[PDB]
């Protein structure tokens, strides 16, 4: 079902994650308690994950999107950061596991901020932390996140998302635009499993700073 495969760290490949991963680390307004108090993280490893059901299924909702948004799929790479990274990269992402609550909508989130999916890595506000000390902020234990090809296709843009069970007509996202009374940090929503593929999952440890 599933394949991993090992980039080198000398490859073009693997540097253009690891930069986009360090460069869209920010100060978040918790103070680090969901993940952790860090400026960098030290990669361990990255890896291309290969799921053939999974491509199918992603490459014909892409052609979909495309078709009904002028030729254009609007495809981005976003974070996800999940303790069901196991699930993820076998069975891809699920809508049908979201409801609408009083933080989130019955969608499928991504940041663009590789710290704001960090604090997602141990559950809903970092959870209990790392399974092994029950540290939030640990700097030993290897935490994993997920680095996806997204389509977007026309993104719709609103303050608040948590009534959103889909995105509104002619649109295929909706996007948490960032506002001083609202978000902190951008959130990209999808409703459809088959318009993400987790393309890399990274392996990392969040550095403690000097
Ligand atoms: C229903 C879940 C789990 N989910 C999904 N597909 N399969 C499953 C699972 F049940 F198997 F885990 C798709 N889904 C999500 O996307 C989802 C939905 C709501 C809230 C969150 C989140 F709060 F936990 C979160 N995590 N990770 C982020 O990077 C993130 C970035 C910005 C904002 C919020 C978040 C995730
Ligand atoms: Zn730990």
């Amino acid at each position: 079902m599933t394949i991993l495969l090992d980039l080198a760290p000398e490859d073009k490949e693997y540097q253009s994650v690891e930069e986009e991963m360090q460069s869209t680390i920010r100060e978040h307004r918790d103070g680090g308690n969901a993940g952790g108090i860090f400026n960098r993280y030290n990669v361990i490893r990255i890896q291309k994950v290969v799921n053939k059901k999974l491509r199918e299924r992603f490459c014909h909702r892409q052609k979909e999107v495309s078709e009904e948004n002028h030729n254009h799929h609007n495809e981005r790479m976003l974070f996800h950061g999940s303790p069901f990274i196991n699930a993820i990269i076998h069975k891809g992402f699920d809508e049908r596991h979201a409801y609408i609550g009083g933080m989130f909508g019955a969608g499928i989130y991504f940041a663009e901020n590789s710290s704001k999916s960090n604090q997602y890595v141990y559950g809903i506000g970092g959870g209990t932390g790392c399974p092994t000390h029950k540290d939030r902020s640990c700097y030993i234990c290897h935490r994993q996140m997920l680095f996806c090809r997204v389509t977007l296709g026309k993104s719709f843009l609103q303050f608040s998302t948590i009534k959103m069970a889909h995105a509104p007509p002619g649109h295929h996202s909706v996007i948490g635009r960032p506002s001083v009374n609202g978000l902190a940090y951008a959130e990209y929503v999808i409703y459809r499993g088959e318009q993400a593929y987790p393309e890399y999952l990274i392996t990392y440890q969040i550095m403690k700073p000097e």
